C-alpha cells in the first residue's frame, strides 16, 4: 500500500484511525501515529490487506505510536487534501497563532490555527499532557492522523478533541473548539525516527 498521512488503517481487524507520516528508523519503514490506536503487536491494514504492526506506542501519559512495515509498502512524503497532497517538507514547530490544517479519514481536511500549547487532555483511560491545541475542527477516527502547515511542516498526530454528539466539533463555532494534537518532534526522537521528505 501506499502510506500516505491522513489514510485510513484498520487495527486487528477492528479499530479505524488515520495514518500520521511516513518515517524510517533505519532499514525500517513505518508510520507515526496514535498510541490510543493500537497496542504492542497490534496488526495494521490498509485496503484490506497487513502492512505492518504497532512497534511501540504510550498511552496514556502521552498518546504516541509508530507501526513498522514490512518491506513491500511504499512510503511517501505526502498528507491527503481531498483527492490531492500537502508535500511533507519538515518537522519545524509552529508557534501558538499559526495558522495549521490536519488529515483524517472522519472530517478529510480541516484547518484552523493553534491556540494553546501544553495542554492536558482528561480520557477515559487518564490524563495526557503536553498537547497543542487548535481549533480546526475534528471527528472521531480523525485519531492519529496528520496535523500540518500550508508550507508541509508537520506538527504532530491527532488525539482527541470535545466531539459533540454527531461525532465532531465541526458543528459548534471555532470559539468553542478544542482539537488536540500530539507534538511530532518528542515521537521522533522517542522512537529514533526520520521523517520522509519531499
Amino acid at each position: 500500500a501506499n502510506i500516505v498521512g491522513g489514510i485510513e488503517y484498520s487495527i486487528n481487524n477492528a479499530s479505524l484511525c488515520s495514518v500520521g507520516f511516513s518515517v524510517t528508523r533505519g532499514a525500517t519503514k513505518g508510520f507515526v501515529t496514535a498510541g490510543h490506536c493500537g497496542t504492542v503487536n497490534a496488526t495494521a491494514r490498509i485496503g484490506g490487506a497487513v502492512v505492518g504492526t504497532f512497534a511501540a506506542r504510550v498511552f496514556p501519559g502521552n498518546d504516541r505510536a509508530w507501526v513498522s512495515l514490512t518491506s513491500a509498502q511504499t512510503l511517501l512524503p505526502r498528507v491527503a487534501n481531498g483527492s490531492s497532497f500537502v508535500t511533507v517538507r519538515g518537522s519545524t514547530e509552529a508557534a501558538v497563532g499559526a495558522a495549521v490544517c490536519h488529515s483524517g479519514r472522519t472530517t478529510g481536511y480541516q484547518c484552523g490555527t493553534i491556540t494553546a500549547k501544553n495542554v492536558t487532555a482528561n480520557y477515559a483511560e487518564g490524563a495526557v499532557r503536553g498537547l497543542t491545541q487548535s481549533n480546526a475542527c475534528m471527528g472521531r477516527g480523525d485519531s492519529g492522523g496528520s496535523w500540518i502547515t500550508s508550507a508541509g511542516q508537520a506538527q504532530g498526530v491527532m488525539s482527541g478533541g470535545n466531539v459533540q454528539s454527531n461525532g465532531n466539533n465541526c458543528g459548534i463555532p471555532a470559539s468553542q473548539r478544542s482539537s488536540l494534537f500530539e507534538r511530532l518532534q518528542p515521537i521522533l526522537s522517542q522512537y529514533g525516527l526520520s521523517l520522509v521528505t519531499g
